[PDB]
Formats: C-alpha cells, structure tokens, sequence
C-alpha cells in the first residue's frame, strides 16, 4: 500500500468490450493506483480522464486493412468483412503493444480474452495477468459446463445446461462455429491469474461463484457494475462515442412522459437486422401503442432517406406518427435507461446492457442472437424473473444480417404488451427488478460486495508487486 500499482489495460475494439473495461480501470484509478488503457486514438478520444488515468495510442492502421479512417471499433463496422479488418488491425497493433509493454512492463496486465497473445507477454515478463471477456459468471460457468460435456453434433432446438447448480434450459444450441471459436479462448484465459467480471455477486449468483472457484479450479473477481463508475450526466452520456442527437432532446422529451410509459429498443453495437426484421419491429411497436425509443444503427447515414427507401422497414407514416425517437446511430443508453418515463427495455441481452439495466431498475423484453446473449436470457428471466421472452430461437453465427428466421410482429408486440400493460406478473416483475436496482446502488460503494473483491484484488496484486521487488 505504500506505492501504487502501475496496470495496463488492453481492451478489444468492440464496443461490449472496450466500455466495460475502461469503466473497470477507472475503479482502480479512483483507488489510487496508475492505469493505462492501450488503445487506439479514437477510443480513446471519449475517455474521460480520471486521476491516475491515462491511455498510450498507436495509430490505428487504416488502409493497411482497407478502413475509412474514422473507423476504429466494431460498432462503426456494418459488415462481416469490416469485422475481420478491425480484427487484422488488432493483429498489427499486437507487435507495438508487445513492444511498448515490454519496454515499461507493468505490476498487472489485464486484457481482453479475444487477445490470447497477452499470456505469452504476460509470462516472459513474469507479471500476473487478468482476464475479460465481458461475460456474467453465470454465462462462463455455464459455456465451461458445455465445453466439458458437450452436445451431440446433431442436436437442434433447446438444451440443458448440463450437471449445474439450477436446471435451466436454453432455447437454442450454439452453432458449432462458435464452440470452435470461444474454446480456444475460454482456455487461454484459464491460464491467467484471475478473471474480472462486470458484475457483482448478488446478480450472478454465490452458487456460481462456488461452482467457477471448486468445479472449473479458477478464481473470478466480480468488479461490477462498472458503469456505476460514471456518476454525473456527462459521464454518463459520454460513453463509447457521443451520442448522435443532443442529450438534452432526449430528456426534454421524455420528461413529459409518463413513468413506465416508454420502451426502449436496443440490440447492441453489433447486431444488425436485416429490412424485413425491422419492418416487423416497427410494426410491432406501433401496434402496441407505446411511446418508444428506438435504436437502429442499420441505417445510421441514411437520413431524408427516399420514400421508396424508408418502405422497405418502416410501415407507411410511421415517422409521421410521432410516437418516439428513430435514433439511427448512438443513443446515451445509460441517460435513457435511468429516465423515470422508461417502462421496459427491449435487448438482445448483451451483458453491458443487462448490468446497466439492473442498476436503472428496468425491466428486460429479451431477444437473445448470438454469443453470451441465449445465456445471459435465463438469467434475467427464470433465474432472477426481471424480464419476460419474446420466445427467437435463432443462435446465429454472424450478427451483420445473418438471421435467416423471422421473428413476427405479433409475437414482439406480445411481449411488449407483458411488461407495457401493467399486469399482475409485469407489476412483481418490476418490483423485483427494483429489488435488484436498490442492491446495484452500494455494490461498488464502500462495504459493498464489488467492493470490497475489488481491495482483496488489490491486495494480492500489491502482494506479487513485493515478491518480484526481492528478486
Ligand atoms: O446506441 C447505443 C448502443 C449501445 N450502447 C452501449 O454499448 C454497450 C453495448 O454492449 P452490450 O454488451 O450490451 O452488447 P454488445 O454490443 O457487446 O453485443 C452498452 O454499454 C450500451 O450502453 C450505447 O451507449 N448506445
């Protein structure tokens, strides 16, 4: 404790994981300890500096993999080979983190599970490594309960977390693409020190902190939610990116409101439904009757579009009808999501979105895809019961308009009805998210659970910091 620790953080150029991360680091630099985000120049232009926080760029290589030059993370990416490009671009930039890491190595490395390199760097320079992949322990207990006994190659529909503490079942198998592709990862981050997760015990679960600890031989440090880190307006509007329309027009309009009247409508920053999706979202959304705000980065550039254009997703009028807010780029979803007037949010379950709507108190209308999201479902309907389902059942492999399955109007506007409506279920649905949100309020706060994991961290990463100063 009589010095601090110098830590790097070297997150993913993705927005699930790059925002999660930084929030994590500014948890220690506001214990006192020197962290230093490895980035690129535009992630780290939104970054807002903290004391003891400070961020070291190298350019990003933009026509070395083909990229418009403002293009420097998945969310500005529209395309599965855009992807792959901000993919390469982290392979380039692996030969100057090495280097600069090794140059002024660090008492701790924390970086991201995409990034399996780090375990190499990690060892010839002898320092303790931590692991992120932005997951909830209960979704990594659960994909190492598939990886040790996996599913039959020819299985289809739901399935059976197997041999763990609760009996849930997924609506959906995994694609074998992503069983190839998290594998290797989830094995390489076993080998680290630790892995840090943006959540707290209380929303996971204690059975599943025994279950990673004794079952899986592997320690877990529940840091979060680390969004809680952003307390004023600006830090919480400013995250990621700036938002594309002006923070006072969305609080201006949803002050008039009333509380629980608007549904939110969001699907992450790497999901994107192709024409005949949308369509049903919106004509779902106007036949509710719900006043809404709608997330659609599937058309962000594309405004005074044609009339022809706008057909193609949007029901004839609908803009006219003003009943909501199109934001077709970036919405200040943390602004949205702590407003009073917002009644239920409609989410992919990607788990940023997931902790921040547990510390807002909302309740989920889930529409799981891909990755963590068919997991992280469960989890906020039948384990904690603080959301309802739409019922999708398609775990695709690419989110860039890969769904080959159509999720009908009638069966979204159904579920928007089961939380909007104010039913009995919908009404202790909603007091046991508000059940959750009072508990989010001090987890992170002196003598909360996150808390306090975060000074035993701290602990023993001052303790191997001593060690290496003998030798
Ligand atoms: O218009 C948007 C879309 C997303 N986000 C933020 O981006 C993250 C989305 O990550 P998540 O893990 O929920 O989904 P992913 O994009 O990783 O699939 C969360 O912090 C959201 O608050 C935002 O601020 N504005």
């Amino acid at each position: 404790m009589d010095k601090p620790l110098k830590l790097y953080f070297i997150p993913y150029l993705a927005a699930g994981h790059m925002i999660p991360l930084c929030d994590i680091a500014a948890l220690f630099a506001s214990r006192g300890h020197f962290v230093t985000i490895i980035t690129t120049p535009l992630n780290a232009k939104i970054l807002p500096k903290y004391n003891n926080f400070n961020v070291h760029t190298f350019q990003f290589p933009s026509q070395e993999v083909g990229l418009p030059e403002g293009v420097e993370n998945l969310s500005a990416v529209t395309d599965l080979d855009g992807a792959y490009k901000i993919y390469q671009a982290m392979a380039l930039l692996r030969e100057h983190i090495e280097n600069f890491v090794e140059q002024h190595p660090p008492d701790c490395i924390v970086a991201d599970f995409l990034l399996p390199w780090v375990d190499e760097l990690a060892n010839k320079l002898s320092i303790p490594r931590l692991a992120f992949n932005g997951f909830s322990l209960f979704t990594i207990c659960a994909m190492e309960s598939l990886r040790s006994h996996p599913l039959p190659e020819d299985a289809s529909g739901p399935f059976v977390i197997p041999n763990f503490p609760q009996d849930i079942v997924i609506n959906s198998t995994p694609p074998a693409e992503s069983k190839t592709f998290m594998d290797p990862l989830f094995t390489i981050a076993l080998k680290s020190n630790g892995f840090i997760i943006n959540s707290f015990v209380e929303f996971d679960g204690e059975e599943y902190v025994k279950y990673y600890e004794k079952t899986i031989g592997h320690k877990a440090w529940h840091l979060g939610p680390a969004s809680l880190v952003r307390e004023t307006i600006q830090e919480k509007a400013e995250r990621g990116e700036k938002s594309t329309l002006s923070v006072q027009k969305f609080v201006d309009w949803l002050n008039k409101k009333r509380d629980n009247s608007v549904i939110y409508i969001s699907f992450g920053t790497m999901c994107h439904f192709p024409d005949k999706q949308l369509f049903e979202i919106a004509s779902a959304i106007e036949a509710s009757g719900y006043d809404f705000i709608w997330v659609v980065p599937e058309k962000k550039g594309k405004e005074n579009e044609s009339e022809d254009d706008k057909e193609k997703w949007l029901p004839k009028g609908f803009e006219e009808r003003d009943n909501g807010m199109i934001v077709k780029g970036w919405s200040p979803q943390m602004v949205i999501l702590g407003h009073p007037a917002v009644g239920a949010f409609l989410t992919h379950c990607g788990w940023n979105s997931t902790v921040e709507a547990v510390s807002a108190g909302v309740p989920m209308i889930t529409w799981p895809v891909l990755g963590d999201q068919f997991y992280n479902e469960k989890l906020i309907t039948q384990v904690r019961g603080i959301g309802v389902e739409v019922g999708v059942d398609e775990w695709v492999v690419t989110s860039f308009r890969g769904m080959k399955q159509l999720v009908g109007r009638d069966c979204i506007e159904k579920a928007i009805r089961r939380l909007m409506d104010g039913g009995d279920e919908a009404i202790q649905i909603r007091e046991r998210s508000q059940k959750l949100a009072k508990i989010t309020k001090h987890v992170v706060q002196e003598g909360g659970s996150s808390y306090e994991n975060l000074t035993v961290l701290i602990n023993e990463l001052k303790q191997l910091r001593d060690c290496k100063v003998l030798n």
